[PDB]
DNA sequence: CTGGGGTCCT
DNA sequence: AGGACCC
């Protein structure tokens, strides 16, 4: 019933490939901008003071010498990203993306063979690889702990390959279930790893300062429980199930509290090839039917470029804005001669169904102005 | 001065 | 179509 997992969170990951790419920038103070957005920044900066997501007034105010880099374009970035998981998947087949940099891989399996290859005289010599968390001592005899073990000794070598492979460094979490191997991976940062034994869960767990730092808990769930009083991870543990369900539903309650304990069941599933392809883009001001057209052409060339090389095609196209102060969206499906006809002109027939769906949003006769248009291509098959 | 992506659930 | 969550 015990499982090894592993979570991999790259280090600084867009500014990490930004410095692969140019290294004059290796040294250097460096954010990646998108719009007003410092999005991450590397290691050097953010010892002046530079934070993730920070805007750049901020950034440039706490550190003015900072190397700035546009990060709009995600391309490189997602190339980065699948050669990580698909690397990953040599390891095990059953790698879980989060994100565009972290990885959950379950590693019982491969510790277990590992285990079975072993012979009574060197179960002995089964040693750690980095960081035990806590300090806590190993027990040789405790099975669970030697599988820990070798937990770490793999996720040691998938980080080495992810280094002399692809030029990437990252942190790893060895622990038992998904939840306390992704709060374990952060603790020795960057560049390192560190391994749960589970008489440290409580520990871990209660080294949080606010629920919202358990992945599970958003904004919203966050600013509920709140308003109920519950701020600890104990408030949490201890609180009530019946009011729990009443405020949040069945599902939410029992998740998140079961989360509390770090418990947490869920198994790590094959991601595989994206559900979606997306791009965005921003700005202060759209309020012609021709630039927003102009705009969504834009959008749509590189979606096409994208799912073309995938070598799958998209049976739903969606359209999403933002008008200036939530979000709106229209989607449809996509035609099946234009469908057939992907990677001849499908420029122009789906410009012209995106801007049936625009305008059903956005009255074209009166005054509008927008401050985000998004094309998503997903229902792939 | 709040990006640009993704997942699954309702 | 929207909402919650993740990075
Ligand atoms: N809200 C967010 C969060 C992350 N990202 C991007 C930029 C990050 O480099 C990348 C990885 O997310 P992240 O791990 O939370 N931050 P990063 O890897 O840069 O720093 P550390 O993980 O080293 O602390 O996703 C984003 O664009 N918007
Ligand atoms: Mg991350
Ligand atoms: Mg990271
Ligand atoms: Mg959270």
């Amino acid at each position: 019933s015990s499982r090894v997992i592993v979570h991999v969170d790259l280090d600084c990951f867009y500014a990490q490939v930004e410095m692969i790419s140019n290294p004059e920038l290796k040294d250097k103070p460096l954010g990646v901008q998108q719009k007003y957005l410092v999005v991450t920044c590397n290691y050097e900066a953010r010892k002046l003071g530079v934070k993730k997501l920070m805007n750049v007034r901020d950034a440039k105010e706490k550190c003015p010498q900072l190397v700035l880099v546009n990060g709009e374009d995600l391309t490189r970035y997602r190339e980065m990203s699948y050669k990580v998981t698909e690397l990953l998947e040599e390891f095990s087949p059953v790698v879980e993306r989060l994100g565009f940099d972290e990885n959950f891989v379950d590693l019982t399996e491969m510790v277990e063979k590992r285990l079975q290859q072993l012979q009574s005289d060197e179960l002995s010599a089964v040693t750690v690889s980095g960081h035990v968390y806590n300090n806590q001592s190993i027990n040789l005899l405790d099975v669970l702990h030697i599988r820990l073990l070798v937990g770490s000794q793999i996720a040691a070598e998938m980080r080495e390959a992810m280094y002399n492979q692809l030029g990437l460094t990252g942190c790893a979490g060895v622990a038992s279930n998904k939840l306390l191997a992704k709060l374990v991976s952060g603790v020795f940062k960057p560049n390192q790893q560190t391994v749960l034994l589970p008489e440290s869960c409580q520990h871990l767990i209660h080294s949080l300062n606010h629920i919202k730092e358990i992945p599970g808990i958003g904004y919203k769930t966050a600013k509920c429980l709140e308003a109920l009083g519950i701020n600890s991870v104990r408030d949490l543990q201890t609180f009530s199930p019946k009011i729990l369900e009443k405020e949040l539903g069945i599902s939410v309650a029992q998740r998140i509290q079961k989360l509390s304990f770090g418990e947490d069941n869920s198994p790590v599933i094959l991601s595989g090839p994206p559900q979606s392809f997306s791009e965005e883009d921003s700005f202060k001001k759209c309020s012609s039917e021709v630039e927003a057209k102009n705009k969504i052409e834009e959008l749509l060339a590189s979606l096409l470029n994208r799912v073309c090389q995938d070598g799958r095609k998209p049976h739903t196209v969606r359209l999403i804005i933002r008008r200036y102060s939530g979000r709106e969206s229209r989607q449809c499906p996509i035609p099946s001669h234009v469908i057939q006809k992907l990677g001849y002109d499908v420029m122009t027939p789906m410009v012209d169904i995106l801007m049936k769906l625009f305008r059903n949003m956005v009255n074209v006769k009166m005054p509008f102005h927008l401050t985000l248009l998004s094309v998503c291509f997903c229902n792939l098959k």
